């Protein structure tokens, strides 16, 4: 039958137990999925030495994912684009396969709570029915500030793939992109503006 | 007909004109290929704030490419392995496709000149007949030291791929792995040993 993900019940890679205790309710609220056989789901975390709003300024830009994500040749949103839920983008993917475009829909965008997410709704690639949520969270300790970004997804496991290799793949990509996010926004922080 | 690559005649991404002028002869010697229609070739560079021998200690470890390369699930060399030209490794690749192993042969290993290279000799993936060379080079300016790593390859362009997308893919992967090499060996340098 279907089941609920348990991301909110264990400490994910990249997070401390202290940070987890502060985020458990957010993980439950935004990073929970009902998951069916044949799907995989994961939660990744990344610490960033930058203020929450600096990081959020990059995370929220649905029209420019290539600012922090790897393997993007181009991203188009057309002309009428406004940052509203329901908007779509066409991402041309860099892969060893022939050309492929991923069409992606903006599912969530909450600037007050720092939540966004999207769904892959078409394209010929290996993350069919992918859906993902990213949240941004601030931390402080004796005047020092930092941010944690949480990114979770659910996706279908292709016929002939094992669950483990689909999850390893998607996890590897998400982890690399959060590392890029960390570099980009830490640079932005060092420089001000 | 066949032609020679011109990597040694222009400044590659990631290198300064001053650094190029010092390396042009090495690019000619080690990063030249005779290339046929249907193949692509590229030269990438990466500056590393670490001594040449620190970087070389990681670059030369043919049995542990996952120390600096991305998307490696495992790498096996068996039991009799000695670091000699002709040895092979089986690299299990992380991809969105079903399981695949790349069998790779060590083509060059010169510890005096800091040159190594390998050939993909089998496996079902999209870099057929890939062959690559990596060289490591030291620089100094008023007591400050740094290293440049050059990595070139030639590879077949799969039927139905464009040249541009094969090169974009292989370039993206090589560039990410050299960035990882830079982080790993800069950390090793900061810590000594
Ligand atoms: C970069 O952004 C995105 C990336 C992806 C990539 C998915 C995928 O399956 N990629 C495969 C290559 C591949 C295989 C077969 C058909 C097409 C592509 C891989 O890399 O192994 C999806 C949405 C995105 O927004
Ligand atoms: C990580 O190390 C290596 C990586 C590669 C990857 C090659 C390749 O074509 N990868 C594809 C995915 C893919 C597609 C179809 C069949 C198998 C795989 C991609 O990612 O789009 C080769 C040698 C290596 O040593």
């Amino acid at each position: 039958l279907s089941t609920i993900t348990t991301h909110h019940l264990t400490v994910p890679p990249g997070l401390t137990p202290e940070e987890f205790q502060e985020l458990s309710s957010s993980i439950a609220e935004f990073h929970s999925y009902r998951i069916n056989p044949g799907q995989c789901s994961s939660l990744l975390a990344q610490r960033i030495h930058a203020p929450v709003e600096t990081v959020w300024t990059v995370v929220r830009r649905f029209d420019k994912p290539q600012t922090y994500k790897h393997f993007i040749k181009s991203c188009s949103v057309g002309e009428d684009f406004r940052m509203t839920v329901g908007s779509t983008r066409d991402v041309t993917v860099i892969s060893g396969l022939p050309a492929a475009t991923s069409t992606e829909r903006l599912d969530i965008l909450d600037d007050d709570r720092h939540v966004t997410g999207f769904s892959i709704i078409g394209g010929e690639h290996r993350l069919r029915n992918y859906r993902s949520v990213t949240t941004v969270h601030g931390f402080e300790r004796d005047g020092e500030i930092w941010t944690v970004v949480l990114e979770s997804y659910v996706v279908d496991v292709p016929e002939g793939n094992t669950e483990e290799d689909t999850r390893l793949f998607a996890d590897t990509v998400v982890k690399l992109n959060l590392q890029k996010l960390a570099s980009v926004t830490e640079t932005l922080a060092r420089e001000a503006g």
